[PDB]
């Protein structure tokens, strides 16, 4: 949820709306809700982040555990 | 407010008064003071960071809600 | 002190209890509750951050001097 | 003064003693006191930044007066 969001330190790159450094969480949940497997993609991609699908900006690996990527990619998906 | 901004890690950069590496919060108070946006300009400065406004180095973007950098904005320009 | 540690901006990344950025103090001050030199120790990575005791998540270098970084480690050291 | 080091962020990339990003300050004061300029060159490295001298670790250009970095400078060569 947006609390784990925040105490997770996500919101100091990624704005709901906004671009701050990464993609805004209601641009992410536009391209992939819907999609397969969606939340387990992104849960894979929060814990170890990653380059190149919004820009060439590297999102850094997260200290965050698989349970919470998993509730993070929920959060996400639902804006 | 006071207590937000310190929990956030506003004060490892900022004082009320001091010129530390960003500007004193009563600083920007004066600087903004009657300007209609001013609460959604620095809300926005306070979530994305920015640069040049006050010096050549960067404010890095926050770790904050839209609720909290409104808060925060709305508090930094109640300083005298 | 809590205070001190919220001003360097160490609670952007602490919770007392809750698992942020880095490890709770409540977890640090288990970890190591009686090991003599805890106190030297966990100023030498309050100064200097570091990775891997934890997660793979470095810590950042911060901004204390070498008195501030022994207050902060005692006060972490008491959380129990 | 040690004071406004601390003020200005110094510290946390330099350290009296250890080396944590730049070069302790008790080591730039064995390399530069007693140098002809070393107020000024120092003054202006503080303020600008620099590269290469310590390491391959850039400094970046930091917001510090000219009064603020010659009285950080005439600090530093005094340790
Ligand atoms: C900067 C230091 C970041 C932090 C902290 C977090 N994120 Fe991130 N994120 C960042 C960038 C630059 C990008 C784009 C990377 C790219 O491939 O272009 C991202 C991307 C995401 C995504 C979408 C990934 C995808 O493959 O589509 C998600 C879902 C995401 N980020 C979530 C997220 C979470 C939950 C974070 C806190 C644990 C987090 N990010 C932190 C930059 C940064
Ligand atoms: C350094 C690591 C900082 C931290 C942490 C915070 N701020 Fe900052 N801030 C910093 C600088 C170097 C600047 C000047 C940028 C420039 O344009 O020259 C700022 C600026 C601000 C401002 C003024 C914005 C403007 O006038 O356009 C505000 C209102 C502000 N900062 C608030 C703020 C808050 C609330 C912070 C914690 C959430 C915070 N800053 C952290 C450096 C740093
Ligand atoms: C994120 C930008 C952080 C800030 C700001 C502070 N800390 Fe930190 N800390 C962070 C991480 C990611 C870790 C884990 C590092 C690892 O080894 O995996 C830590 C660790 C600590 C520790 C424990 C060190 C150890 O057991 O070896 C302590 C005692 C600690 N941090 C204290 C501390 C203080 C006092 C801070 C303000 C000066 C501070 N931290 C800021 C992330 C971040
Ligand atoms: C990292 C983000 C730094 C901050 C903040 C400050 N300094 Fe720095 N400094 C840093 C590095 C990596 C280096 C070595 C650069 C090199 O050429 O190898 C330095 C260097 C200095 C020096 C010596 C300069 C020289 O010998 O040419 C001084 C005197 C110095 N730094 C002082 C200083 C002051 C006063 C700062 C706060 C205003 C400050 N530094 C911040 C890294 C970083």
């Amino acid at each position: 949820n947006e609390q784990l969001a925040k105490q997770k330190g996500c919101m100091a790159c990624h704005d709901l709306k906004a671009k701050k450094v990464g993609p805004a969480y209601a641009d992410v949940a536009k391209k992939y809700a819907g999609r397969k497997d969606a939340v387990d993609y992104l849960a894979g991609k929060i814990k170890k982040g990653g380059s190149g699908v919004w820009g060439s900006v590297p999102m850094p690996p997260q200290n965050v555990t698989d349970a919470e990527a998993k509730q993070l990619a929920q959060w996400i998906l639902s804006i």
